[PDB]
């Protein structure tokens, strides 16, 4: 399987995943329609991916961003991850919802 | 002055900036509100910023992309120019509607 998740922080949350065997993980953000955007860095939108020191992914987004919705008095943000092997083809596919302050 | 212009494409827009005695060049883009946010490189909004040949700042934009609203059956897009000086203080501003196609 995939490792991950998600850290609620004060301005915003980060979502960290870990693939194997050299895979690679592409974000995207969904909206109340189920259309799916690419991550990437974007600083109007309070989007931005980093690797960290293990190997691993890193896509932080501000509570504020694009595509964070208020439902019940919390931050909830729908990603889907998409493991993916090097010729383009998708692996595996995973749906979170992070939701901020837990739980 | 600052010299500008925009051209009307297929698939968006783009607006070229012309600044003087080594001034930078900031573009804003504007909401309905009067929010004033930064442009960037951002995938996810069709928003892009390159250099030309002659020295110049692009701003890129898709006509469906971040804030680009419609109006009267036409692409609008409001963007505030800055023109700044190395020390950080703004010099001159100017706000220009983009709308295509035209008139
Ligand atoms: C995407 O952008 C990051 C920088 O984003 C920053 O960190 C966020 C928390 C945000 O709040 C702002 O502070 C910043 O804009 C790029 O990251 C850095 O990566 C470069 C390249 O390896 C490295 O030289 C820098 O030291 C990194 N910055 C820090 C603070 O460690 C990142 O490279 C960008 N990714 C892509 C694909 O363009
Ligand atoms: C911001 O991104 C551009 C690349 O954006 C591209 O062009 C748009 C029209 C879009 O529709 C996509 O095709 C692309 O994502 C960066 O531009 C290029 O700049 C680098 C650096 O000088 C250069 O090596 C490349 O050859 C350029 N690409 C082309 C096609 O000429 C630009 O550098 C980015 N700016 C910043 C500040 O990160």
């Amino acid at each position: 399987l995939l490792q991950y998740h998600y850290d609620c922080g004060d301005f915003g949350m980060q979502l960290l995943a870990y693939p194997t065997r050299g895979r690679t993980v592409h974000f995207k953000v969904l909206d109340e329609f189920g259309t799916r955007f690419e991550v990437a860095n974007c600083s109007i939108c309070m989007h931005w991916l980093n690797t960290g020191e293990d190997g691993g992914l890193i896509f932080s987004a501000g509570y504020e961003g694009c595509h964070v919705l208020v439902k019940d008095g919390r931050y909830v943000l729908r990603v889907q991850l998409e493991e993916m092997l090097l010729s383009g083809v998708v692996a595996a596919s995973y749906e979170v919802q992070m939701t901020c302050p837990r739980p």
